[PDB]
């Protein structure tokens, strides 16, 4: 059966075309909210998280990784660059890659970021090392967000995604000063205001990571601190039947203040 919040995500999701999935973790009570909560969706950018994630538990060893200057190259540029092509024939240090793949969406910076942990295997075997047996990260950017349907390349679950933001930001997944590098960055983020940001009230802190792909394929990841209560975790994933379809940040933005509503 379903509550009258699933009814309402529901009702967005006929209303949008397109196929919504949902996941809320309330850390007051450890409740979760789910639409869709177990299937998987094409994460596209929004795995740039767990490959940030990936360099700070590495760097929780070597306390000076992320000063590490790493060479950009001419050729190392893909189709989204804004950050990286400050620096051809230069270098960012992990720190900057992980800050520009993070609060700008730079695809160079994710494929560093691959690279340094050995390629998109490395990513998963963070993944499966923090307790998350859901996630895969198969292609580097931007192959990664071709999100065919039923492709299961690249993918992961609302349900699995939010537990292990939790575990990145608000649990001990990473050691202290990387878990606040992780808040801290995603806080910065300049790419969410149109998601999950503009469906929940102007008072609440978040830090968020957005992703789209073919399919029309928007979606945002967020942890979320309301004012005087514990904070949640929320994950919003959406795609749409044909290839060439259009983002719908409204569709993240509705399905925030829906999920905020009680
Ligand atoms: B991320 O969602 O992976 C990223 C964010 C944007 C802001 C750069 N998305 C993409 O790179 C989307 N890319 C594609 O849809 C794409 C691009 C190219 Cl050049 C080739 C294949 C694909 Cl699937
Ligand atoms: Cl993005």
């Amino acid at each position: 059966e379903t509550s009258a919040v699933q009814q309402k995500l529901a009702a967005l999701e006929k209303s949008s075309g397109g196929r919504l999935g949902v996941a809320l973790i309330d850390t007051a009570d450890n409740t979760q909210v789910l639409y869709r909560g177990d299937e998987r969706f094409p994460m596209c950018s929004t795995s740039k998280v767990m490959a940030a994630a990936a360099v700070l538990k590495q760097s929780e060893t070597q306390k000076q990784l992320l000063n590490q200057p790493v060479e950009i190259k001419p050729a190392d540029l893909v189709n989204y660059n804004p950050i990286a092509e400050k620096h051809v024939n230069g270098t960012m240090t992990l720190a900057e890659l992980s800050a520009a793949a993070l609060q700008y969406s730079d695809n160079t910076a994710m494929n560093k970021l691959i690279a340094q942990l050995g390629g998109p295997g490395g990513v998963t075997a963070f993944a499966r090392a923090i307790g998350d047996e859901t996630f895969r990260l198969d292609r580097t950017e931007p192959t990664l967000n071709t999100a065919i349907p039923g492709d299961p390349r690249d993918t992961t679950t609302p349900r699995a995604m939010a537990q292990t933001l939790r575990q990145l930001t608000l649990g001990h997944a990473l050691g202290e000063t990387q878990r606040a590098q992780l808040v801290t960055w995603l806080k910065g983020n300049t790419t969410g205001a149109a998601s999950i940001r503009a469906g929940l009230p102007t008072s609440w802190t978040v830090g968020d990571k957005t992703g789209s792909g073919d399919y029309g394929t928007t979606n945002d990841i967020a942890v979320i601190w309301p004012q005087g209560r514990a904070p949640l975790v929320l994950v919003t994933y959406f795609t749409q039947p044909q290839q060439n379809a259009e983002s719908r940040r409204d569709v993240l933005a509705s399905a925030a203040r829906i999920i905020a509503e009680g």
